[PDB]
């Protein structure tokens, strides 16, 4: 299956890399639950034209909330103490650990962080509809042909990536489009709204590169590396974390300082 299990089935997991991965995940869902009801009581700042922004950051956050609590449930009751070898291994009499969960919380997620957007600042030469079919497709063909990859993530590293890479090209595509969607939104906004814009272009671009490294991460130090291994697990888990707070949370709080911003006239 995955790499995760493969390491809780050969070499076992120490009590700190368990007890770390089971505490960043547990991290992950509280922060979703913390930024849903920031998202709902913040709703009355905004005017009723960008209220749509917060509605679906609130949306997203109930998405991120329970699909990372069933993921972080999940680790915790895949793998059982061996007290004779002192590490946790994945347990046959349990579900054993599965990526679903995240890979579900994307195909959700996904269209709507680049949606949203697209109720705080107004196009210019470009078409609505346009942006958001570019958006949808290639958001949706992104996690579609990484969820494929990752069923060899360890049986054929190879395909594993010849897929990612497919899953890259549309990725590459969400960032040209999303870039002409900022600069045709900074188009005779003030220099302050303009500012924030920019703030959200660099958020948005290195929280979602965030991704396509924690996908390859046991692999960059090798085929037998210091990250093959448990510290791989730890790092993967942690880097996806740190993406989802960024990508969903401080990208909603931006987008609603945007259009407070944009009140000011
Ligand atoms: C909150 C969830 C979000 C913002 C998810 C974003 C996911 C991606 C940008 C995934 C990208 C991938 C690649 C570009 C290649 C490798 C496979 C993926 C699916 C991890
Ligand atoms: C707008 C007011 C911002 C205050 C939000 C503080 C969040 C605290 C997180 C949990 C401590
Ligand atoms: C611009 C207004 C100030 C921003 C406040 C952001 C508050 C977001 C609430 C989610 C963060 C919760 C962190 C602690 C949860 C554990
Ligand atoms: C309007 C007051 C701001 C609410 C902050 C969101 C609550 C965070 C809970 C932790
Ligand atoms: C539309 C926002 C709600 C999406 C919920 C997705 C289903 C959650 C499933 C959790 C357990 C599997
Ligand atoms: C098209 C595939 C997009 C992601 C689907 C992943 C569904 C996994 C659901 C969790 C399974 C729990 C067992
Ligand atoms: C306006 C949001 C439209 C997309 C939400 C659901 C995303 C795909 C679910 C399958
Ligand atoms: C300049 C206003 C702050 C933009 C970045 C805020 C998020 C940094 C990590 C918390
Ligand atoms: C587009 C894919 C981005 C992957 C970033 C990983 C960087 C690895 C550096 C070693
Ligand atoms: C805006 C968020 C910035 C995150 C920078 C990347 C965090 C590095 C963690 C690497 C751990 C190995
Ligand atoms: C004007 C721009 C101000 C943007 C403020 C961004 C800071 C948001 C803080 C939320 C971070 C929550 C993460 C807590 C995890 C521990």
């Amino acid at each position: 299956a995955n790499f995760e299990n493969f390491i809780g089935a050969t070499e076992g997991f120490s009590e700190i890399a368990y007890q770390f991965t089971s505490h960043i995940l547990t991290l992950g869902y509280a922060v979703m639950l913390a930024g849903l009801l920031y998202f709902i009581l913040t709703i009355k700042n905004v005017d009723k034209k960008f209220q749509m922004s917060n509605i679906l950051s609130a949306v997203v956050m109930v998405s991120a909330f329970l699909l990372l609590y069933a993921q972080a449930q999940n680790w915790t009751s895949s793998f059982t103490f061996n007290e004779e070898v002192g590490r946790y291994f994945l347990d046959p009499s349990g579900d054993l650990f599965n990526n679903g969960y995240r890979y579900l919380n994307w195909l959700i997620d996904v269209p709507m962080l680049l949606f949203q957007i697209l109720f705080v600042v107004s196009l210019t030469t470009s078409k609505f509809s346009s942006v958001r079919n570019q958006f949808w497709f290639s958001g949706a063909m992104m996690i579609i042909t990484g969820y494929i990859g990752q069923f060899y993530e360890v049986s054929n590293l190879t395909a594993f990536l010849v897929w990612g890479a497919i899953s890259s090209a549309f990725f590459f595509h969400i960032l040209w489009v999303m870039k002409k969607v900022i600069n045709e939104g900074k188009e005779g906004i003030s220099p302050a709204g303009q500012k924030i814009l920019s703030n959200i272009w660099i958020l948005f671009l290195i929280s979602w590169t965030l991704y396509p490294g924690a996908y390859l991460m046991p692999y960059l130090t090798g085929v037998d590396g210091f990250l093959y291994s448990e510290d791989g697990v730890m790092a993967r888990q942690l880097v996806y974390t740190i993406a989802d707070v960024s990508s969903k949370v401080i990208y909603g709080v931006l987008l609603g300082n945007l259009a407070i911003t944009l009140s000011k006239n």
